[PDB]
């Protein structure tokens, strides 16, 4: 007779949907018969086939409702409220553990019968990424600890090196593995605020491609990013809280999230250099390039820049004791799933091919 | 019974001082589920949750089906904001600070309780480190509090000065948490300062963080307008007459600027600005302080040395019960006794000794 | 079971509340039982104790309402509406008289059995202020008459003198005595017009610390204030209405308010100097300083900066016939209370201690 | 039982009230007993005493209404709608005739038993203004015709002369006699739009005190007004319609209203000079100044800058045949009222005193 | 019957093409009063009033007491705007122009009727003056209309060029009223042009008024970016591909830029811009035109020579009924007959003679 707003809210929650139009579009697909639904039989989208049958009755009524968007907004607000709560109550590690569980759910599907991803091509991604930097898995592990501990004046890493050396690649994968936002600090000192406002409630922040002015005789463009960065000392330090706002849509005082800054070997003042407790230098590697040429899927399926590849790397290299206790049982299941499909020699072989500059799957 | 009680939601909001509509909505929705089979209540994770779930369960169940959830929460939050407005205008500075203290104490009863996740020993170690940061640290804090409460004209600002990494921000941040207030950056262009100053509206105290100035910049010290800007805010700092504070294209309020702190490196302070401070505290780097921390990482990892709770523990351990407000003097006795049952003067003195040696407080 | 919106509006009008959140927070206090109300019995706030009993019934219901904020907004709108009508229909003298009755109501409490003010400390304030300038009570009275008559070209007084000579102290007291706003015109000629918008519907305005140029030699910061004032002739003179804009919207076309300009001794053009009907020179006095050092309470309690100190001075010095007929009986009452508290000799002694720089109450 | 929104609308209309808070404030004064209403007996405000009795019943109910502001907004919109209609349907002369009738209503009261204005002091204003410019009444008459005809490229007059020569005075009086808005064109080329938007629906526009840059060695300040004016050629010409908007609150395409530009003898390019079909040069006159010194009421009561003084001047000098036929009967009544109180010699005497530099009423 | 009919208000709005909510509200409120004792209806002042008062009286009386007046009018106006949107997308350019013409004709039936206040003789005098402004003026207008209607790529823009006061704006303004459209000023900074161009959205035609350019400025001709800006708008002027038009921080619509006119003084036109025009008409000052007007002030006072109605009268007097759209060819016959009954070829030729002599058209 009348639509259950609660049920729409429950769907948005289980789906973690915070987009009102997307929620509206998805729920409306449930108004059709679940009996011969091709979308459900073909198991195309989990966000659809796992919920159609259950929501069919409510959706049928929803389809006739005259307050559809209003119902969806309240659902989306409930999702936003839960993020609000988590942001204020969960420890930093729990936030991370939650993200890991969300990625593993995504992994269960892509590497499952729902069919889509070839777990072999992803481990090849792990091999390639493990040749981009020395002791790459330790680098990731240490980065995660630095992000969780969130120590004043010891929360930012600097990714520095020539173009095409892997800075954006690794930073993008870390951003997806942890959650967070990329920010452009090169903007003028009169809009750099609406930008910093995106950090609100964010676990981490990446200051992508910060352009300087020192040594611009090396084909290096001109930007204010560096100066506009050496003036955000209180933001980077994370000692005192800062006031952040994104338009009238949201405002909040808090310690600015920790993160990374990436730049193409410019000139870094000591006043800004002091803000970074670690600087990783990336270097172009002939073999990494040649490998990719013969391992096109890595780029075509955008595997090396994905957070799932980094999580897979942690599952393979890191001891179970290093993960949060609550998620350990699950990490064990994947370590076994990975050991079930890849012999050490088989994975080592992939690393070999990468170093040799040939196809990872050769 | 078939309709949500807005008044009950307002009561929860009021009890937890919730002035965030999204936070209220999310908190209340967690009460919709049975209280008998609640993981959150059995684990005693959040007081704001487990102390209220059972009582609000029936109402939350109804709230869960309501189609006006946001509107209900908005009125509840507006009530909390209205109360804050009344209190800011009618409570005495001393009462504001006292209520502030009762709240910190509640958080302490939990974090150091059976359901707590904090280790009282590591926090007392923070008090030890902090008591080595400055001479007679507990008097510095005590005197600062009286200064902020009395808010006497011309006697409202303290200058925190010294080299980088000497403790200026660590102490100011802990004081900001102990009394409440906002941190401001006045190292901006004159035609943008107005909005930063608006951040001080209704604040108990304000900290002008890392103010920089043109001069003596030979010490690798950057140039900044911070000093000049402050030197032009006499009426704000003195607090004799009210000033117009703006925020959101409108002077949201004309008031006595709050009292506070100014943290600053080793720049040259003009005479007309130096006159604005009733006290200047000098901070100095100390080998044992750095080395001690390296062996007591928990102090920084858990943000203990910059916590208002470390300072409150310090006052409870060092100051006479009589120096606290009458209303709370009882809780202070409660904490002084539990502090003595868990820490003999022997263990504390060694902690201070280890810090002085740069060993690692706890060992 | 129905809330009376009218009763909430009546409460707002009686306490002249035009702050929606304050009104809401105050009315909500009335929902609790009053018989044993300690706020009421210890008479802590007149805004509370004079109304709780009377509004308790309506408030109990109000507490059950789902439109609390909306009820309060209509109430606040009525208060704003009355001010609008009054600004357009009251005579300037009636406006001042209303202001005086409000200060007196506040004085009845302060110096009453439940007040927290010590009338002796406030009278000591009148003594200190009467030594700040020659014929002080005449200065204040002539100023009030100037502000009330609001005659074109004869509406602005210039307060000029060194730093710390009492310019702001007196300007602040007069602002409180008559009501109005202080304005900063040292801003760029750009964002200057939004500043003038602050003067909308104000009884008077004070251009605080107007800076110029050239005086930098005698150690005086530079600013545009002087220059800007020189270009605001039509605003200052008050012969023609001017267009004022506040909140990004032309709120009103009116005769700019009359007022004061305080300055730290810069050079003033003959054209600007012509905008002032009177100039008062403030001068530092060591005994005024020494007195304060031994009469701390005058600053700690902010007495010398208060509009109340000035009203008390007018009560003590001015003949009854100089006040508006309607408040005269109320003025006569305060004169009697003052004569009761202080003999001419007791007051003369205060003025003697000030002149001697020793402590007004010695 | 329930409030009549229609009746509130009728009041706002008869009162020409387009201010919601003012409307709210005024209507709420009608909720009180009309029997012993002091405001009505004292005949203080026409907007009140002429309507209290009639609205008493509706206002009493209004006082209890829960939608007060909403009711007032609809009333104000009705007033705005009527202006909208008139603006689009009335001829230019009818617009003027309507304004004249509104001023005469104002005059009937001020010069009537409601008591307030001394018609003798106002005619003295007519005398003074008639000595400010040669053939002043013809100047006004010709200006009105130019504003009504509104001929392309022949719609703007230039008021030019030294400071204190009468430019703002006459322009202010003409602005009130016709209706219209004063605009500041000195603003930067990035806000000069929100300003021009105030002209929408306006009968006339005055570009008050336009500052140039030519000859700034004569103590003449610096401004962009002149250039920002020589770029509004299409606005001044009024040949093609222009797009005007005042924030999101209103927008409209139309021919920019005709008007006046006033400036203190700067340098006027021929590219801008061509826009003015007439330029009136104002000159300081010793006797005008001395007269005012001995005729303080003229300035104190702001009579010489009022549109009512100019209307009185037209009633005295202009033949009835020159006014719109519909208003002629009324102009005759005032010509007789004026001839009833002032002999030609009596008025001539006033003009004499002005020329002699003595009190107009001597 | 006790409730307002929104549909009836929408119908009135639709009948009068009222897309202004305030204008609709005010117009409708005038119908609330009795139609039997209506001064406005008895004086036949406004067709939009007297043609509808009686019919809407009953509904307006109810509307007058409604508490949702603005909401009702808004839906009625939204309907008129929706119709305009449909027509802009589905009517042919020829139909748009025809509807435009029927509207001008209605205004003409009234202004020159018994209830009218206009004098047909003075307006015909305007046609006479205008026919002396340019050679074969009626063909210039006729050809321009076909060009605007066909809207053929590369053949959409006419250049109006000549000294100041030669008739460029007078003609363009009359053409703007005859076909509808907006006037634009492109003499702005490149970083502000985008918004001006947005004014052209949905317009039938556009006139780039008084475009100025750097060069030959010796002729006392100011410098301007108008020329350079146009020279950089090839794709807009050509009308082969759609362009993105922005208005209100969003490309409200991607469309073929409208065709139109460019008025311009005697500046130097680059080759790449000159190529953008299919026709250039030269305007020249004429003594008799100026002197004629001085003796026929009514032409300027009533704005007759710059009126679309003067041009419509010109087409009706000079062009063969066959050159008009079929749908209206009947009304054109209606006007050609009344024009011949009021004006013999003798009176008209003298008018043109007087203009040529600079006497004063009508005498
Ligand atoms: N270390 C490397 N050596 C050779 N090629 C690389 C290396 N890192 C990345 N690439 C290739 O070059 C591209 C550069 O990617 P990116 O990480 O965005 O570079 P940058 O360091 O400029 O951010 C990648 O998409 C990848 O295909
Ligand atoms: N007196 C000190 N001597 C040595 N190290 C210190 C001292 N005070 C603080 N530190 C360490 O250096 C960091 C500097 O902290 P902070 O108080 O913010 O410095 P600053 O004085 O520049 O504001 C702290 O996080 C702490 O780990
Ligand atoms: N004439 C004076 N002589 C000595 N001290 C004064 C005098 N006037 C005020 N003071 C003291 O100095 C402070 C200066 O106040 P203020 O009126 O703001 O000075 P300014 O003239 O700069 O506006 C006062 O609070 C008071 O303590
Ligand atoms: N022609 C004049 N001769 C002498 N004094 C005048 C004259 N015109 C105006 N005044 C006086 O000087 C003031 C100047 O007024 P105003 O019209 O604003 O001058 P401006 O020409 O600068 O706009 C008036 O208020 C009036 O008292
Ligand atoms: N060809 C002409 N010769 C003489 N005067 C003219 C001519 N055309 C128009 N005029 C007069 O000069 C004014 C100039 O009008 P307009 O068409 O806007 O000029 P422009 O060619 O500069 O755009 C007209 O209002 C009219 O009274
Ligand atoms: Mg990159
Ligand atoms: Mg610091
Ligand atoms: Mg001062
Ligand atoms: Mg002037
Ligand atoms: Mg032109
Ligand atoms: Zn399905
Ligand atoms: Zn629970
Ligand atoms: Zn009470
Ligand atoms: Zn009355
Ligand atoms: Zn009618």
């Amino acid at each position: 007779k009348q639509v259950s707003w609660k049920l729409v809210t429950e769907y948005a929650m289980e789906t973690k949907c915070d987009d009102v139009l997307l929620l509206l579009g998805m729920y409306l697909e449930f108004q059709y018969s679940f009996e011969m639904c091709l979308k459900c039989i073909k198991k195309e989208q989990p966000s659809h086939y796992k919920y159609h049958e259950k929501h069919y009755a409510n959706a049928a009524i929803f389809a006739d409702s005259k307050n559809q968007k209003t119902i969806c907004q309240q659902a989306v607000d409930t999702v936003l409220a839960k993020k609000r709560v988590d942001s204020l109550q969960l420890t930093r590690e729990q936030m991370l553990t939650n993200r890991f569980n969300d990625l593993l759910d995504r992994m269960d599907i892509m590497f499952g019968s729902t069919g889509s991803a070839d777990i072999e091509e992803w481990m090849a991604g792990v091999a390639w990424l493990h040749c981009l930097l020395p002791k790459m898995d330790s680098v990731v592990y240490d980065f995660l600890k630095c992000m969780v501990y969130n120590i004043p004046k010891k929360r930012y890493w600097l990714f520095k090196g020539p173009i095409d050396s892997g800075k954006t690649t690794l930073a993008a994968a870390l951003l997806e593995l942890c959650g967070g936002k990329a920010l452009n600090v090169n903007l003028p000192l009169d809009r750099l605020n609406f930008e910093l406002g995106v950090a609100i409630d964010q676990f981490l922040v990446v200051f992508e491609d910060v352009k300087g002015t020192g040594g611009e005789s090396r084909d290096l463009p001109s930007g204010q990013g560096i100066n506009n960065l050496d003036n955000l000392r209180d933001y980077l330090d994370g000692s005192v809280k800062v006031n952040l706002e994104k338009k009238h849509l949201n405002k909040r005082t808090q310690i600015f999230p920790p993160g990374i800054v990436t730049m193409n070997e410019y000139s870094v003042p000591k006043t800004l250099q002091a803000r970074f407790v670690k600087q990783i230098d990336f270097r172009p590697k002939d073999y990494l390039k040649h490998c990719l040429e013969r391992s096109e899927f890595l780029l075509e399926k955008r595997i090396i820049q994905s957070g799932i590849a980094l999580l897979l790397m942690l599952i393979w290299y890191r001891p179970v004791a290093e993960f949060a206790q609550s998620i350990q049982s699950r990490i064990v299941e994947w370590k076994e799933r990975l050991d079930k499909e890849f012999s050490l020699s088989v994975y080592q072989k992939m690393k070999f091919n990468v170093a040799m500059g040939i196809g990872v799957l050769d």
